[PDB]
This record gives structure tokens, sequence and C-alpha cells, in this order.
């Protein structure tokens, strides 16, 4: 799967610096060669920030205590309960027909509260998080045969490593985020978390609060007062939302978590690499014959908004895979934005596509072989 | 009116590798042309997002049903209606006086409740889009003559093109959008000029009207066009606040407009970055002389871009081809230069050239191409009214 | 504290065209030299935004101005005040108990109204700022000896400069933000009254502060309720209470915020870097290369601290032979053979004039910190939107 360094992808100076470009998408790898010196792979290994900010939680199931009254009769003044000006309560106040039947002097509307503390239930929470683009690591590595490690963050971009034989290489990092981190937010649950977007989270009819607050706000919306009787009041529990939230993040791409590490599952990095006094190997691939090619992989959904695919090529390796893509009805505007840096077909394999297309109708090409493809198009959610 | 390739812009390396280095604003081309080879035009065609994601809905004008009352004595338990437990529908409770007058037997409050369903009048939606920066589209076009495509996204940033002549190229593209698309909503209005606004996130948030996503059936903070009146015995009035949307075209007046084409959401500034790889062949270089900082005048003054910038056009009298000497002041600080160009650069040429934009810092400022000046008021920011 | 381009930092080519990278953080500088010429200090020299746009003003405490109250008997219908239907006014509508004692024929409940005028007292805003990414200016500088200027944006990258000895050297900087805009807010209170007074805030924090609220240029507030109160009526009367000046809550919750550095008009950004292409024609650039620095002649001249926006920073002192580059890595408790620090500083080195000045960012958690072989713990707080 690794890919080898090309010609143009590489200059070499006058005064024996070379510089090398390498483009490392996330689970892409380059193998780079310098002559009289063993082989090394370099890749982009993995992309995350570890426990990001907590925004909001969202309670899916109001855990109401028993409900406090207070009534009055049509003379005594109006009614109160301790628990209105508390936190974690939800109350009502209204007035009540009061008479002989329930022990008033006169007959007519009496003051009446009805109060409840609202909490949520255990294991009820919907908690939203959100990255800090600068927090964001990205870690290459760099190792023999076609062991070191590099970590990059938009902030920290520049660095220098001992690869033994090599010397000293400078590694200067331009890290890039697949996802547009502004608009997202990781729901979680206590598939337990997801990726939503930020203006769908923010909407969610639902009470919320801050972690460390203990009270929430908007209780209301999932506890609701009834009509009073004289000197009683129902309360009613909207019940657990849970339900309708699992329903509504059905086909959304999953977040992936691991242990404290919230991982995006696409991005890249491109390098500009800078060694001494060496001589790079290099190498250009030759176009694929475009007619040796057979799905391996079938176009799919990549679970993380762009397509994926693997092809297996029966012609002389190794080549460069000639991909590309038109919009049902356009045959001649390519359309295919692929996120594989170098799509080849290696000795050892290869083969794999990944690419970002136009909503609507496409047709695939890779080589002859074709393939429709249907992008649905951008929404923030159910 | 495309620039030519500059020396300093690309480097020969030892083993026949020649890297080029491009920047391409949207509406800029470069025209790069190899020894005994034909001249290629590279260009940034154009900045776009397909369809972008639908947020919320703003009801400009409401649309109620019927009123639905329901009252009781002072001594019939509370009035209620069904509505009072259906979507789509606001309510009021109170207590009304009631008498003999009224059908009766004591005199004192009575129960009463007011709903009605409120909905969206027809073609009277706002709705706001918001942009995925990972999914806006960088044409860039390669062309002969002083034709391929390419684009480009935030995470698609290599390809290999066949330019024939020049062979198989490198393109490495680091896309830059010209707005900060977090802060950034379209708003858009229905269809049956202008129909579309590029707005600021916070002031589409806190636009005081009922919401709800596509998809919902009913709306959200209804009341805020739907008011109750004070009850009467056996009625309660229900009010309609009226079509909001005069009030909101006020509010976008001077605010730059979306540029919607089909299922297109063009971006009016932006740029690539690329650097180009090519093999075995002969970079034929230049290097513009400065012009002569006395023989211009104003083609077309500074003025309003139409996405915070200025642009304006100068015509040259004297010997073309040349760099255009351009800076910029803020009044009071004459050794400053404040003038941050968008265009990569500026030249005259022979088939044409001598367009300029450029960013300012608010305030007043005086523009200098050579020695032809001209005053110019940059406006703060703001996210509107 | 300036450091000497390196060779692997730049290309000579075929032609005579040199292309130079530099990585220029704010503060930062690199001092490049040619053959026959004078040595050029080149640096970010500052990152800012001249006035950012007003987004949502908070009244932290209300000027209530007197309270109108309307009552009627239990039989004259309800009661009615002309507030009820204003802007700027917080209004409460109820029941109260009526009889012979308060001027009414008959005995029960009568309806009842307050309404108070709501506005913000003077000097109590606190009002929040949004940075345009695209606005944000990135000033480099250049200038002789071991004096010319060039601001850079997101959207202005290229620019030609003339340094005399050096001739037409082009510039392509790409810029760089240090703070993730798009979720960040300048959370300011009227200056002139403690001149910190403004803050660098989560967007999300500022969003959810409960506080009356409007936008600039409108005349009254929104949700002014949340500093008003109303009390239980008695027969004829409603009183009203201030929730009073929330100013001491907001500032205890700001308690460790990073602040925001204003200058003038300037709203200045403390970290972020710009990182440039620099085209040179004709002239031949001096090389250097550093030598790591003894491994065991190092000491803290400043611990490892807070930069007061999101990193680490420290100072060491060298006593061996100098210049060279030093030997930083850190690690995360228990995991010896990861390193885990991400340094700010493109290339931490001893010089003779100075240097010794490293920033960092590192994982939350435990982490120990290695320059050289001299070390130190660092403990690093996790991610937060605020209190």
């Amino acid at each position: 799967r690794c890919t080898h360094l090309e010609n143009r992808d590489f200059v070499t100076g006058t005064q024996g610096t070379t510089r090398v470009t390498l483009v490392l998408e996330l689970g892409g790898c380059v193998t780079i060669t310098a002559e009289g010196k063993p082989s090394m792979d370099v890749w982009l290994d993995a992309i995350y920030q570890e426990n990001p900010a907590k925004t909001r939680e969202y309670c899916l199931h109001a855990k109401l205590s028993d409900t406090k009254v207070a009534a009055r009769c049509p003379t005594m003044g109006p009614a109160t309960l301790a628990e209105e000006h508390q936190g974690g309560t939800v109350c009502k106040r209204d007035q009540s027909d009061r008479g002989w039947g329930n022990h008033c002097g006169l007959f007519g509307k009496g003051s009446i509260v009805a109060c409840v503390k609202a909490a949520c239930e255990a294991k009820k929470k919907a908690t939203g998080h959100v990255y800090d683009a600068n927090k964001i690591v990205y870690t290459v590595k760099v190792e023999p045969h076609t062991r070191k490690t590099a970590s990059f963050t938009i902030s920290s971009e520049k660095t220098i490593l001992t690869m033994g034989e090599y010397g000293d290489v400078s590694l200067l990092c331009r890290v890039a985020s697949g996802v547009d981190l502004a608009q997202t937010v990781i729901l979680e649950l206590d598939p337990t978390a997801w990726q939503v977007h930020r203006d769908w989270f923010n909407d969610l009819a639902l009470p919320w609060k801050h972690e460390g607050a203990q009270n929430w706000n908007n209780a209301e919306r999932l506890v609701e007062f009834g009509a009073p009787h004289a000197v009683k009041m129902d309360v009613y529990n909207l019940g657990d939302q849970t339900g309708v939230l699992l329903k509504a993040l059905a086909g959304v791409p999953v977040a992936h978590i691991e242990g404290t590490k919230y991982h995006l599952k696409s991005g890249h990095v491109t390098c500009e690499v800078g060694l001494e006094k060496l001589k790079m190997k290099g190498l250009t691939y030759t176009m694929c014959d475009k007619t040796k090619f057979t799905w391996k992989r079938a176009p799919t959904d990549s679970g993380h908004d762009t397509v994926v695919m693997e092809v297996t090529f029966s012609g002389t390796k190794p080549c460069r895979i000639p991909v590309r893509a038109v919009a049902h009805g356009s045959p001649d505007v390519n359309v295919a934005m692929l996120i594989t840096p170098n799509p080849t077909i290696e000795n050892n394999g290869g083969g794999f596509i990944e690419m970002q297309l136009p909503p609507g109708d496409n047709i695939i090409y890779v080589g002859e072989l074709s393939h429709q493809w249907f992008q649905k198009g951008s929404s923030i959610g159910r």
C-alpha cells in the first residue's frame, strides 16, 4: 500500500540540499530511499485530540421527585412553596375552584402552586464535545524497510529528526483537517458517540446545562403541569427521549474514541522534507493499462463523507491508476477529487482509492472500468 | 489579463526537476512557458459548493387558522381545548369575569383558554445555508496559447495532469477561502433580485422570528408573530404581527449578495497557491521591471469590490510590460505601507492588465499607484444591523 | 534571540534561483545572510485585527425605573398597563385577593399587573467581539545587521520586497492563527474602570450566559426578565426585585481565562506564526548547520510555566560551547519512548548573544519535559469552554 517517491516530488539543489514534498493522508504511506541507504516508510499514523472540552449536556429523561403542592382559600393570600426560588425545580402557579367541598369559607378561586425537583435520570445524558483546532495532533511515523515519531498541530509545524543513515532531517508539516471542525460536535451517550453538526446539536429541544452546573435549564421541555383540581395539580413526565434521538442519529458518522483520544478518520499532512548531502532515488510511474481493471471492492460510503473503492490490476506493476469521474451529462468534466494523493498499483499491493464527488449522479472511471455512484447532498441532520 | 511566470517563482534542480510556485486568486491568470513548448495559461476558474446544507428556516409572515375558545363558570372546573396538546398550535390560558350576564350561576373569575394553529404563509420563509469548508471546490484550469481541468478542496490537494508537450506534471494546490466560512450563513428568500445574502452567523442566529428545521412540520417560538389579547368573558382575541419581510430587507441593505448559479453557491473571493512539479524541461523565466512611477491614470478609481475588498484599474502610458508599484498609507503614518494586495502580481501587460484588488485597514487611507494617488475610506467590521 | 538560516532550509537552483523557507512564530527571529552581503533579520512582529465586529452586549446590572401597578375589582374586567406593550419593560400579571378592606364590592380574586422599565446601568455592559479570520494581519519585518515591513492575511499571501543589497525578493507567507478563531469571542467590559478588562473566551460559553442581551444599535434588551423578579401580589401592590449586579459573578468565572491584549484599536493575538517561501535571484546563500548541544550543561533559567495562552514556556542556561541546537523532548508519564512535546519554537537554539527560550504544547495530564538530561515535571490541564 506504500507508494514510491516520484522525481517530480523533490528538488536537488546546487549546494547539496534536497527538498522533498510529501502528502500523507490518514492511512497513506510513502517509501523514500536514498542511494546507498535503507528505504524509509513514512506515514500519517493518527489524527486526534485528547479529551476535547465538554459544551452542553442534554437530559434525555427527566427524574422527578414527588409533587409538592400548596393551596389557599379565596380569602387567604397567595400560596407559596419553598421549591419556588430553588434550583433544579419546575413549578406552576394557578387558581383552583374552592368552596365548602374542600374546607373553604367562601366559594371562589384559590391560589395554588405545584413544584417538582427536576433532575436527570442516571446515565440518561447526551454530552456534546468540541474540538480545539489547535490541539488536534497529527502523528507521523518513519520506519526502516520498504522507527521514529513526530507529531504536529496547526501551531507546531517544524521539527528535526535524526534518521541515522539519513542524518538530521528537517520536517515541516502543514496540518489539515478532513472535517470542518468549527461546524462539528461530538455527541456522546453514557454506537455511543457521533459526529454531528453544530447547528443541529444546538437546537435540540431538551433540558440542558454545562458540566459542573447542578440544575438544568429549560427543564419544562420534559416536565409539564396539568390543570389544578382544588388542592391538587398533576405533573407530566414527557418520558425518555433516547429512542427519538437514536432514530435521528441513524446513518450519522460515528465518532471514534479510543480511551481519551477522540480520533478524526479523515485528514492529511503535506510536508516539505529537507535532507543534506545525499542522493534521493526518484522513480516515475507509468500509466496503468486502461483495460486490465476489476472491482475488488466497489465504490462505497467511507463512513466519513467520502467514497472508497479497491481495484485489481492484471497488467504489469507498478503503475499509476487512471482515475476520473463525471457528473451525469458532462462527460468532459472530471469531477473526481481524490483524497488518495497518488493512486497506484504496486507489487506488494495498492489499488485503494478514496475520493470526494459532487452531489447527485456520478460515474466513476478507473480506466475503462466504470461504476455509478449517487452522492447525497449536504445536511445538518434530521 | 494573464501574468508571465517570473524567475524567482521557480527552481530548477540538479537532477532535472523544476518546482513552480503559483498564486492564483479567483479570476487571476498566470502564463507559464518552457523552451520549445506552447505557452500554457493557468488560472482559478471558480470556487463553490454544490447545495450547502440548510440550517434554520425563519417564518417571515405567519398564517393562522381559526381561533378556538373554551370557558368555564366560577364553579365548573378549568376549561380545556384539544389544541392545547398538539403541534403547530399557539395557546393562551387565563381567567375572565363571569356573572349572570354570560350564563353563569355565580359572579367571579372563570377559566378560559384560546388556541390557534400557526403556519407560515407560502413563499414567506427565510432559509439559511451553511458551507462545509471541506466541500468547497476550487476549479483550476489549464489551456494552451498565452484544455484541462483540476479541482481541489481542503482535503483533495494533489493531482497529476498530462499536458501533452509538458508530459505529466504534478499539481499540489493549497486551497484558501476568502471568506470566514465558520462565521458565514447564506440567507435566502423564496423564488417568486436580490434573493440571497452572505450574512453573519451571529446576526442570523439572533433573528427574532419563528423558526424550525427543514422537515419539521411545526414552528418554534411561533408566538413571536402571534399575540393573544385580554379575555372578554367568553372571548379572547388573537393577533398576527404581520409580514416582517420589509424589516428584514431593510436590514439587508448593503449586505454582500450571494451568487447562486443553479445548485452552485459561489464564493467571489479566495485563491489557490500551487506547487507545480515538472520534469526534464527548460522553464522560460522573465522578470518584470518597475513601471514608470508617473505614467498612471485612474481607469476606474478605488471602489468596494462587493466582497469586503477594494478594487481599481489604472492606465499606463509608459513602455509595457512592467510591474505596478502599489502601496497605501493610513492617514498620518506615511512611512507604513498598509496595503495588502489580493492581486498576487499587479502588472501592465501588452494585451491588458492594470487591475488591482486589495484589503486596507479601517479608516482613512491613501492608495498610491506610483505617484497616482486616491483617498479611500474603509468601514469597520460589523455583523449586520 | 535570532537564529541563523540552516542549509536544509533552502535550495539553490540550476538557473540561479534560491528558494528559502522560513517559519516565523510571533516573536521569533531568523537571520539570513548571503555571500558579500549584510545579514538580514526577519521576524513576525505582530498579529492582530483592527476593531473586530461587536456581536452581543450583555447587561450586567439592570437599571429599573419605577414600578407601575394596575388592579381591578372582582367584577371590573382585566387590569392593564401601557408598558405591557412597549420595549424595555418587564411585566407580570396575576390575581389578588380583594374585598371591602381594599375598596371592592365583592370578595374575591382581582386582576393585577405590574411593569417596570428595564435598561442597563451605565458602564455595566459586557460586550462580545468576533474576529474575522481573513482580516487578521500578520506583520513581518526585515532589518539589516544580525528596515522594511510586509503584512499578510489569509487572503494576501504574496509580495515583492526590495532589500537593497539583495534586490527584489518575492515573499510568499502562509499565515496561521494560534487561536481557534471560529470558537473564540473577545469579552470586554466598559474600559476606563480598570485600566484587565478584556478576555479571550469560548463562543459556546459566551452564547449561554444567562443575562439580558441585545446588539449594538438596538435600544431595548432581550430577556430583561433575567434580572428582574416579581413578588407575590398584595391586594393592590406587587414588588419588583432587581437581581442586582452580576459583575462579581462574571469576574469570578473569568478567573484564569487568557486576557485579550488590546492596544488602541488593535486586538492582538499572542500566538500564531507565518511560514514563508522566500525567492531570491543571483546570489549565494550562506548556510550553517547547528550541532546538538551538550546534553548535560543545561539549567533552568525559568522553569516550565503557563504562557498565558494555552502553551508552556521556559528558558534554560547553557554552559557548553555556543552556538548549538537544544535537544528538547517530553514524555507522558508512563511511555518514556514516545515524544509528546510539540514545539511552537521552530528551532530552539543557544546562540552567542542569547537564546534558550522554548515554547511548546503538551498532552493533557502528567508530563516530563527534557532539555537534554535536565528534566522537569509538568501538569497539563484538559480543555474546557469556561466555568
